[PDB]
């Protein structure tokens, strides 16, 4: 045994499974807003010898030896990270060691806050992520809610966007030490300046969780939260089109002046953020992911990537305006970023019913809770994203077509919800009813044949 | 732009770095015991299309859709996770989604324990990990020591082993809810039966953090902590020779019969999984999860049975070689993949030997010894057989590795006679062109010896 | 030494100090809303041999012996407590061991809640007590805020009373487990049914801190929170006119039915409340205070006590309507209980300035934060109470006179605030300025000579 | 209605109870060591006009007004609090507002420690108080064990003393922020110098909870914990013979000189006071605060010097009497006011002797012994000299108290030969008219002996 055998000539059970997921990725229309296809240049460094390296610590301050080469990859990933977002290395640092998006946020709380200190983050069914703190009125779901006390701020259920005033009201009563301006299902921009006004008012911290919009900020197509936020976290997938990892952008340098001494008051963010990642929470960094990220950060400071993000924005509206003009309402009026919040309630169906139908014809989205919803097991609305398919060189006409696929798929279950009872009934007929079974195999063949001829990034075979 | 351009063309600055580390791994003797060389088959799955698949949830109970294939992968990994450790699927479950070993341990604590519940783990200078609760004399270091209250147990310095008698005495006053039977710098076998008794007495859970010995347990060359623990965390790298991920083995099914006849169940499966997701993590790194399942399939094969059994013979060969050269070994010798060396007799300290051996491409790490306070320059080295054994090293090769080490020791010994402080020491190695030469001739001799050995994984990166 | 010597023939330094406080109590107009004069029948049991008895535990379940007589005093204080508030001993219990008002509340949180569980209580400057949780936007003041996370609910600064809607808003976001409907500076009643609606809505507990209004509830003159609250705490002084102690009224019996089994679901309040007091928080009960309380609870179920509370209510309005018709505004319109919230802002002065002036002429009140206030060191408004002087057999004409004393005292500092700068200046002139020094010695002589001829309760000499 | 009617007229039901307890106190032998008889002068201040004075704050810094007189009282109490323990007013402050001893201890913890910080106190079955953190095998009992994490230290069962060597060994692993040097059922002197060294080594605060020995310390008949502790909590009852309240003595002024020359201060005065109010308590019980100052003035007088010195001679007289009658004393004897008795040799258990002695008006309490688990019927009694010594008891009187005790022991011994369980035992004492007689003749003999002794306080209530 040499360890250099192929994955095919050794483990075929896994190799066929790899190609099936590749075929499934290629034959399908991926509309998960947080999904995206990675470049082969990044995947090559992901499956590299850098996986065989323990580099616990930070460059110049390891607790081992032989970290001489990985110290140049972190210090480069750090440079490329600040490069991609136009950040002076005198006002900003970055921690490239977070394993993913959730471990990145958990490190920031652990760094700045104390256990059970107060946190405000957008409520989860109001388009938030659970890493912002999610208590389910029965049990504490996210570890953010367990180790720290979290109170959510909500949407205005009429306007459909962030109630910057009720949040500006609760912060004075709740006196939090950290407010998280970041989303996972919200189709508008965010005023990262009213948040900073609320944060400066209640002496809190403004954390920017710019995941989902990571690339749009790097390509300068939407406003950058670094203008008025002091700590910015993000993942490396979603939009930045890299491998699965996380980042923590913290502001360094000088905070202000001693108005009566003239002494320098420094930003004390750095050494706390760096300490929380290691040694507190993590151990051996995934250096093979740091490289695959630095690769994707390089190809993010490039004009090729701005054309990508601009197409992503244009493909969002071209999916919204197409969906608007077909019998569908758009939460928050329409969109302003990469994803759209479809409301299926003014259409007689829901995200839970449409998904399973759409999921069965190689079109992948997810359910979503809209303001105009009534429960949880049947949420009214879907989450549709652009960056996934735009990487296959999708255009406005290419997206107005999958809308014609969606509406041609929504109106398949719409004749079954009017013919069956609940979710367990809905899905049951979709699999044996030959009038609907064969009705799906037509759309699946039409969806696969349409999508499979688009240039998928990454390796050809896996 | 297609996203199918190679890295060698798209980004040369990074591609030139993959070769600098691939050469450094190929040209150096790797003795960091927590380090192994992942196979090419597993590394292929690491950089696969699975990086583009958000599959939040668990096979079946998943939030999104389209996980029809990655469900079969995670279910194949869960199947191969148990077969490697000979676990009955009706008595054991496994969570294959921990991003690494540290997030695996934090998931167990978050699942079973409320915040500020009590955990006991071996002290860090005594051989324990950070994730077993390390608390400095002034600050809370590990996050386990922050969201939970931790008290460590110590070695018996006279024997270098875990003092299972002081643990039992201290665990009755501290009354923890979880005691951890995992180590990093421990050259001996853990008395898991003695641990469970203590955990039983004080109504606590026994956690086995077998990250260092996971491959030895899988090949059944050492006793298995599954026979005495009910929660087993492990890393998929190290002695398992896989991609960087973590696994949580737990018990399920009938706990015991009620004294009535009621069937008391196990309550790990649902708390453990809920802690990993949605509580702590999120999108499962489906590429590592698949790359892990490749390494697990190898661990079920006789090649691993011979590899792991060779890892033991090479540690003894490394241990006996140091002993015959007048080296003190903590606990006298070794029963696994590790060899703890005590350099205080020979006259050097681990901080100096780590620098010299590093300059000749012999990667080890300094280790504290039973006795000297943590506020002291360490007088010990931690050596590991897993890495080079994957490069087909054998018994006669580690006696040579010890020979190269001893020549490196006698250099820092000569330099220590010439150097005063430590920061001065790390300059005399780089400036004094008489010792700068001596290190170059040992570096070259070492690299020539190492390059001739095969390296698992890709050839160029 | 026999231990039976008099306090005079042994410690005269303390005896003269005792009589001076007695003379100070008699010669002055006490307007602290939480103060009151105790009956000699209670003070006799307070300084009794019951101080020499350790009775840790509860009747029938002591951990000593010889508690045979104190077991009959607790079981009687328990009976008299439920008697005074018309409570069926099958639906209600009481813990008579709380040392005071603050230790009573701290026991209820410790009993029902977990550390860092969530608590909502009326904000302190909005007429609350700190035992409801008071964080000062810098440090955690009350131990309620340290051991549990507290978020306050505020007053409507226009209406001047409890914003039952903004509280009904925050409870859904904050998801507390306990809301405290009790006041220390609020002149209206409290809807102990909208609170219970908010508590049943967010699955919280309704704690009634009926201190300040303890006697008014016992005399049936104002609504009783026991109608819709499940845990009721109170002190024994303030209105109930007893010794310094506390009480914890908890509901026992059956909570509801198992609608699918018919089994009894019991109120699990009792054994937690009893356990938190002993052994958790306290040790040896002050049996000499339990007796002095049971004495005052006896003389509270009597028609003599209803005449008292009715005079207290009538003396409040007769102080409000008198203050209204003299150039003073009343927060919350007027009053509805025992105390009035004077607003000195529409009069050019404040509670901090008036107090020190009033305090210097044997008239004792305190500062108070009204909604229409601008800071903290100079709060605009005073807190005036009835139960203190009403125990000296005060009538409406007797209270309209001290208002004529107050307004004749307010307009003494009103010529000094218009002649001095801040608080440190204000008080400084009051002590050397012979034009104001002698101007006070006239009012002090007129206040002392007026008040000293009223029947003070308690011992004649101390 | 004037509020000046006497209790004898206003409420007879309660007045008839003040006499039933006054008679029971006068007619019984009081051996509950935490129990003394308050003087009449202090009891006069207890039921005074000061109960009608809300004086929130501290002398000067007070919220309300009109506290011009109660300020002089609290300042007189603070002056007499220090003079009783010979404390320099420039080195020590005192908070005289704790409602009792338990709220006094909680104030110290809340002031100095953050929630879930670590406290070490003597175990409750070993002699410690609840407020030193008692944590059952299943539940958190004391509130100290809830808002803080507590680990107890134990006695050395071979010697009955505190094992100061296991404390130092366990305090290095637990690393507490506060160690408590207070006891309830401890018949010996605490090595406060050995405690402070341990607190110094692990960077912890030494708390002295001298509630039981406060009067002995005030009279300088035993070593003073102020000479080694920096926070001293105490009750104003027990050996101090005052009303029920608690005091917190702390250090202030210069801590030490900085190694520079900076003057490092003490940070207790402002944290301690803020914890008592506004953090924890509210309206100071000004009646107890004044009644305390009367008891403190007595503690500065030679009468207390003779009273406390007599309390010691009477405990030895009680100890030596039990020894000469074949009784086992925990730790062999006594050095204070207490005498711990071990009834396991004689054949009875503390739960049975407490019932028999209670039925003859000899009030003691059962005490666990070094050895038997807390889940066992206690085989020991706790006896105290403070109470009866206030009734002018002397050495020859306690030998008689032991004689009355021994006759009571031999009754339960005869009953134990006749009784099986314990709930049966407490019925055979009440039904069997042959033993019902035997207890009546001992009860009468005891009460006649006791009534002849004077009783501090009022005559009728
Ligand atoms: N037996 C055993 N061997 C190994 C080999 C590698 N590891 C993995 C972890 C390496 C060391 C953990 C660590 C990492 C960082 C610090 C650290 O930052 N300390 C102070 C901060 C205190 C202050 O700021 O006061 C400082 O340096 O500033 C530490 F104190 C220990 C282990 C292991 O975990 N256990
Ligand atoms: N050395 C020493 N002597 C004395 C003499 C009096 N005291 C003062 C305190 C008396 C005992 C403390 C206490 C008080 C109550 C319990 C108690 O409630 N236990 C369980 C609850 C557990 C469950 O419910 O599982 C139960 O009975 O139900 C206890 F377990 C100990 C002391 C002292 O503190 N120390
Ligand atoms: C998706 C997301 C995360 C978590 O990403 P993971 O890789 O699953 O950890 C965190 N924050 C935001 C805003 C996200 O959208
Ligand atoms: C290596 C190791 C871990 C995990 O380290 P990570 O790099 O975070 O995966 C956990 N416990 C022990 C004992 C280990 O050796
Ligand atoms: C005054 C008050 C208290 C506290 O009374 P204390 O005797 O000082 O402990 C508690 N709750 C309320 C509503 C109060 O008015
Ligand atoms: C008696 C005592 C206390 C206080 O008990 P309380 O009745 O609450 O005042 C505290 N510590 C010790 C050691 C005691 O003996």
């Amino acid at each position: 045994w040499t360890g250099q055998e192929s994955l095919s000539d050794s483990d075929p059970e896994m190799w066929e499974l790899l190609q099936r997921e590749k075929d499934r990725q290629c034959r399908g229309l991926e509309l998960i807003a947080s999904e995206n296809f990675c470049s082969r240049a990044a995947l090559e460094a992901l499956g590299s010898c850098l996986n065989n390296k323990y580099s616990e610590g930070y460059p110049g301050k390891r607790y081992y030896g032989g970290a001489e080469v990985v110290d140049e990859i972190e210090l480069l990933c750090q440079r490329r990270a600040l490069e991609a977002f136009d950040l002076d290395p005198a006002q900003w640092g970055v921690n490239v060691q977070p394993y993913s998006g959730s471990p990145a946020n958990l490190a920031v709380y652990t760094a700045l806050l104390q256990p059970h200190d107060r946190i405000m983050g957008l409520d989860l069914p109001d388009g938030g992520h659970l890493t912002h703190g999610y208590m389910s009125d029965v049990k504490r779901i996210s570890a953010t809610s367990i180790f720290f006390e979290s109170m959510p701020y909500k949407l205005n259920p009429k306007t459909g966007l962030i109630d910057y005033n009720q949040l500006a009201l609760t912060a004075r009563l709740f006196r939090p030490r950290l407010i998280i301006a970041g989303t996972s299902a919200y189709a508008r921009l965010i005023d990262y300046a009213r948040m900073r006004e609320v944060c400066d008012e209640v002496k809190a911290h403004l954390l920017a969780d710019m995941a989902h919009i990571s690339g749009l900020v790097a390509a300068k197509v939407i406003p950058s939260p670094f203008k008025h936020a002091d700590i910015v976290t993000t993942t490396t997938h979603k939009t930045l089109r890299g491998a699965r990892s996380g980042l923590i952008f913290y502001r360094k340098g000088v905070k202000a002046v001693d108005p009566k001494t003239g002494r320098e008051i420094p930003y004390t963010f750095e050494d706390r953020i760096n300490f929380a990642v290691f040694p507190s929470l993590q151990g051996g960094p995934h250096n093979h992911a740091i490289a695959a990220v630095a690769v994707a950060l390089k190809q993010a400071c490039t004009p090729m990537f701005r054309e990508y993000s601009l197409q992503v924005l244009k493909n969002a509206r071209a999916m919204a305006d197409a969906l608007l003009e077909r019998g569908y309402s758009l939460v928050s009026g329409g969109t302003d970023n990469h994803l759209v919040l479809v409301d299926l309630r003014p259409k007689g169906l829901d995200g839970a019913r449409a998904e399973r139908v759409l999921e069965l014809v190689s079109i992948t989205a997810n359910k979503n809770t809209c303001p105009g919803d009534r429960s949880a097991i049947t949420p009214g609305g879907l989450r549709l994203g652009a960056p996934a398919l735009t990487s296959r060189q999708f255009r406005e006409d290419d997206f107005r077509r999958v809308v014609d696929f969606i509406d041609e798929g929504v109106n398949i279950g719409l004749e079954v919800k009017s013919k069956t009872a609940k979710l367990q009934d809905f899905k049951s007929f979709l699999l044996k009813d030959s009038e609907t079974s064969q009705r799906l195999a037509n759309l699946r063949q039409r969806v696969e044949q349409f999508a499979r001829a688009f240039p998928m990034p990454g390796f050809d075979e896996h």
